[PDB]
């Protein structure tokens, strides 16, 4: 007439998220050999300019982890 | 006619988030060899300029971890 | 007719969040070899300029961890 | 009958040596999925063993830079 | 009949040595998923063993820079 | 019949040595998921063992910089 219930679920899970700019960036602009160098820049009236610049923009609205777990034991 | 209930669920789980600018940045602009260098910059009236600059912008609205767990044992 | 209930759930879990600018930045602008260097900058009337500068902007509205756990044992 | 001698040699040279282990190494041994794993290692009498190990040996007797320069101006 | 000697050699040179273990090492041994793991190691009588170890050995007898420069002006 | 000697050699040179273990090391042994783990190690009579260890040995007899410079002006 005896009853034994053993309820021992084991959770060893690993959940991992890596999101955004993961790779390495190497930027080496210019660095040449020249005898005489003359640079004349004349910018007027709404000019946007990038010369050898590095712009790294990262947006991560995601990459979130959600874990929901329910355990129910009902006896009689 | 006896009853034994053992309720021993084990949670050993690992939940991880890494979000944003993870990679390494190496920016080495200019650095050449020149005998005579002359630079003339003349900027007027709404100019935006970047010369050898590094701009790193990171937004992380995400990357959050949510864990919901419920345990219920009911006897009669 | 005796009853034994043992309620020993174990939580050993690890929840981790790392959000924002995680990668290393190396910025080394200029450092060239030059005999005679001349630079003239003439900026007027709403100029924004960046020369060999480093801007790092990090916004983290996210990365927050939320843990909800409920334990209920009911007898008769 | 006057004499003018201008001795102005200019050296803007760049000499670089990069020697040894330059490349990146990524070693990720094992890390599989198995239900039951049994490993029995029995080593006796002069045994050398490497299991998932990384050995990086670098010898650089070279890579040295030698620069010899002589300037001689003789007048009468 | 007057004499003018101007002796102005200019050295702007760059001499660089980078020698040895320059590259990055990433070693990530093991880290699998297993239900039951049993390891028995029995080592006797002159055993050398490496398991998931990293050994990085660098010798640099070289990489030295040597610069010899001589300037001579002789008048009569 | 007058004489002018101007002796103004200029040295702006750069001599640089970086020798040894320059690269970054990342060693992350183990860190797996296991339900039951049993490890039995039995070592006797001259056993050398490395398990997940990091050994970095650097010898730099070299990398030394030597600069010899001589200036001689002789008049009559």
């Amino acid at each position: 007439g005896s009853v034994q219930i053993v309820y021992k679920p084991v959770d060893l899970s690993k959940v991992t998220s890596k999101c955004g700019s993961l790779g390495n960036i190497h930027h080496k602009p210019g660095g040449g050999q020249v005898e005489v160098k003359s640079e004349k820049l004349d910018f007027k009236d709404r000019v946007q300019s990038k010369i050898g610049s590095l712009d790294n923009i990262t947006h991560v609205p995601g990459g979130g982890n959600k874990k929901i777990e329910t355990h129910k034991l009902t006896f009689r």
